[PDB]
């Protein structure tokens, strides 16, 4: 009779996610449980509730007893799992425990990022057990904590999503273990981007677009060539945040579209110089009132065109 | 009498092409069917119309089942090759079927750009199975579902033309095994590049043009200095899409031609200055007339004869 | 009778930490003592008053003596330990000693910066034996010298508390060995970083700040863009002390806020033009008197602000 | 009696030499030819005028055939080597040859560059064969097509001199195995250095020569200004062009003495513009006139200077 | 009776010495002569007066011959040592002689920087012999040439002192092995310091320096204010000649402390500016007399004091 085991596991936090490296890590919890009666033993010899092991993984303390034990180990790990804080605990019953934090630097595929604030993901964690059926068997999955794992503010993702389940995949000679598979769905988090990215860019518009309301022109010519400058130079800045793809991103279409509306500002400018030291300068406040109001009307088409290309059907 | 099986590959997108790093990657599917008598069974003990098997190699079910089957791996793969949706489907009748998605890092030899968005390349992923002639031979290719693959938008490579085909080449201790080869050309995707670099650099020399309308003189030059600030650090902002290489690309070629008719602005607007404050103002109006039609056509000329060195023969 | 074995260790400086490497160094020494009365010898036939070797590990000569000897090896390390001055003495007692400097390599989990000034942190460097319980077990710890190690100046980090104690770990086939864990507590040494990045954007505010002092506003405007777009230089010359995360760091906040309000400088300025051009000349001055001193009010609010949200409960 | 095989070589190109790595590649073909007349067979069995195989180095068909082969390995290559194209051709005679397009990784010394342009260096690629002098010998090298291999264009490093010789080295247990070494001479290819650098600083120079030219000053400043950050900025852009190195470097040499002279401009342009200001309008135009001779004489006394002591004795 | 081996070695440069890498190289030569009567041969045999091998290390030809001989491994040596011109005589007498040029990767330490251009350091270079005290033992040191190794400038590192010398240290199951260990001591080679990075701050610093000789304020303001970005842009330039550390280098010092007076000076303009405007153009003068002679006091104070802080006691 192949003995029971019950299983946990919880997500903090989901790190480091590239498209050159294509893999990633994870920083968690986990919990293992089960009953076995040839633990058991009598409390006259020991003369204590409980007996403890610490700092060591099933597999030493399972050599060290000359008993069974369920090991186990994650499917796609790379290199070596960190653990803290591991501990074993037996009951004079004949129950155990078993809690590890842990972090793990998994194998990934290539995603397809191409919406960047939209970016939905699936991530997957699997845990196999290094004994065959008959020693040891995943029963019940405990949803223990939250597997939503909130700290405090947020980190590189979010989840929105997940489910837990339990499979049998073969084994070496016949034979099969127990698996547990974890999957979780993310978001970007897009509150960082909105809160450094999307305001600069809003106020370096607004100024270019207020400076229109002078009545001089030298001063408003040579103040919106300083902006363009300013705008290439923060277009810059933000640097590594756009990582070096072939396609294009949302953001991309964003900047080009915003500098060259810069650009057309200052060949109005020019024309405009020209047009009212001609003598015609009536024309000019004329074409400043156009402009004015051209600007935001075109803003707000061309957020609307791309919410609808890219965000629904059609 | 060896067993036949069909097969048939199709490709989503290949990413990662790097002159330094002489590798890349590709993502896609794999199908693999065949029909072997000895893995019939009588539906009355199963009870069952079919049966499968999820989520393993066919080393392992093959391991598992204690019969031969089909393995295989890429001839050039490196490190790890990551599987999902993993299925495997026996009839009772004896037929089979097996569906993998994957995505598969290979070695490369070193490109030779030179033409920057002409960039003709050849790819070519190759399928070799694991076990001698006797056992398994493929048969005939499956051209399914499309091997140009296309899903939504464009990806860092395009599909222009393809042909898969089998061989047979050596194996260990005498005898051969069955190999199955695709051929890919492929072409630079140019779309992000008009609109990302060429349109920046047109309303940026523009601009640079149009400033000799004017009829003053100091603001002329202190607009043009700008503007040649502005066009350093533009192609600063281009860096890392310029890979550092020995010899020189057509995008370099733009990129000095530009810059010295800049320069050659600034110089202009210089003399002009002088020439204007010394008393001659009526041949300033001359040469202004001059620069505004040779530059347009001057441009013309350069395209039209680097279209011809680097497209055509001769 | 297990032999008893004294130990002692000091660490001078820990360098290299990285959210994405997820490892770090240590450079400090060692100190191991025991007594053996296998290892006494006649001073008649050496002649000498002690005897001593030079540059090898414990291994080393624990071959050549063909005696057991208490090796060791770092719990976590990578790679390979760097050794020199390594020196071992023995005393015709029978009494004996090892003095090692060393840096070592050690892998890390993946920390949680979040405020970046605060950077509570937690490293641990664990001893471990290589021989089992019955050969040698650690009995004290020796406190020599000093864990803080302070040399001179400061390095990457600084010592704040620490803590060190011993256990015993399951070893292969039964029995255990003994483990020497040393747990440290560090904080990031702002001495850098507000002698480096605080002063010089005070500096860069205050210019900004002080400009409205001016009567005359063509000056004051041109004044203000040069300044936005030095302030942008300055945030980019930083570069590489900003890790590139996910989320938010309060330099970050305070860079985000700095920016905002300089953009707002440059519109106010503006306005202020075309107020004074058109006629009202008057209330430009009271707009420069109100904003002369809402600006270090809403500064000290909002450092205040920051402080009471991460810095103390609620 | 030692079988004779003569053998060939040719090199394409050279890519990715760099002073961190050690180590570069190298691209082109090779050919094998030999006799023995135990490959002979009966036309009537085979029916075909010639036997061949495809896609298949030495070794497997070595291995297949049962027979020994001249197999061989690069002397000093990492990783693995790539090949295309591969073919063997059998003749009723007893004739043999073998074509294969490789592409090596090789380990080289670390070079010593000081003179940029000049860069003379030594590149070498040996052949080895992996079976011992009496199976088969290198005779005699076969100086086909052309070792200088031009294609199109030019590459990162181009040919000067070349020389191939065989020789004997020893082997596992006795006796020896034949060698063959090709020796390269190579030079910088310095037609992109010239039409990318130095074409940009001679005319950012010559503007800020040419600014002299001008009778008023205050304009004549600010473009001093002005050109000298344009010249600062490029230097920068430049950027991953000028390897991280200890010492200075001809290329280092000018920027720092043209940094210099462009400083020594705006110094000059002050003065003369207190000078101006002050009254003693005369002397400011005496200056000019000597300014604008004494620049181009530092320049070419500079030049030859620098030619004088890097490029000839003493 | 033990033969006895003489040994040299020479050192042409060091290159490569990494913070983070934490390992360096180092190119030179090597000479071994020793005399073993086992090697003598009659002359009539080989009528030649000596006898070569060329190309082989000392394993190779000793595997050949099947007599013993001095074969030797760097002690820390990382992945593979080039070899280029290995050459072996041997004499009718019995004499013997090596000559090897070579290129070691050695792995090192972490240092402490600190002081930028003291950076005093010591390196050090293993040489071990693989065969036990019975065989060869090292007798004399062989001071050749000039272990200063000087050929054509400088490199990265130039040296001050060194000192070689030969120990034993423990071998495989007993025995001992002779060692060769020289031990360097370096310098940074400020030759490249001074003239690339102090020269134009000097230069810099002393353009802000004169601008204050002007009578018109305005002008001096935008001066002023340019200079403070072109010497942003100039900090920036330098870029990874300043390893990102935690700590502060006394480069670091001086940039801050340059960066922190030109912001001064710019205040210090606008409110001159200000003070003229309102009235009272006199006092104007004197605070230019005032700041014209106070800074370059205070420079010259500073240099002193950080002199006698970082450079001698107390």
């Amino acid at each position: 009779e192949s003995d029971l085991v019950t299983v946990g596991l919880a997500v903090d936090q989901i790190v480091g996610v590239d498209q050159r490296s294509e893999n990633f890590s994870v920083v968690g919890t986990l919990k293992l449980s089960w009953h076995d009666p040839k633990l058991g033993f009598s409390p006259d010899q020991c003369g204590c509730t409980v007996k403890s092991f610490e700092d060591a993984s099933i597999r030493a303390v399972a050599g060290e007893i000359n008993l069974p034990l369920p090991s186990f180990s994650f499917y796609n790990q790379q290199g070596n799992r960190w653990s803290q804080n591991q501990v074993i605990f037996v009951t004079p019953d004949g129950r155990a425990s078993y809690f590890e934090r842990f972090t793990v630097t998994l194998q990934a595929p290539d995603f397809d990022f191409l919406a960047y604030p939209f970016d939905r993901q699936k991530f997957s964690i699997k845990v196999d057990l290094a004994v065959p059926t008959n020693m040891f068997i995943f029963n019940e999955i405990e949803r223990f904590q939250q597997v939503v794992g909130d700290q405090l503010g947020e980190e590189e993702w979010v989840v929105t999503s997940y489910s837990q389940e339990i499979t049998e995949v073969p084994f070496e000679r016949g034979s099969t273990n127990s698996r547990f598979t974890t999957t979780l769905l993310v978001k970007r988090n897009l509150e960082y981007y909105i809160l450094r990215i999307f305001v600069p860019l809003f106020l370096i518009i607004s100024v270019s677009w207020v400076i229109f309301f002078l009545k001089d022109y030298g001063r408003q010519l040579e103040v919106a060539s300083g902006n363009l400058l300013v705008f290439v130079a923060f277009n810059f800045t933000i640097s590594g945040d756009l990582p070096r793809l072939g396609y294009l991103t949302v953001l991309d279409r964003f900047m080009i579209v915003s500098f060259c509306l810069t650009a057309i500002v200052v060949l109005i400018s020019v024309c405009q110089k020209r047009l009212g030291a001609v003598g015609k300068q009536a024309v000019a406040a004329q074409i400043d009132t156009w402009v004015l109001v051209i600007y935001p009307l075109v803003y707000s088409l061309y957020i609307i065109w791309v919410y609808l290309r890219f965000f629904t059907d059609h």
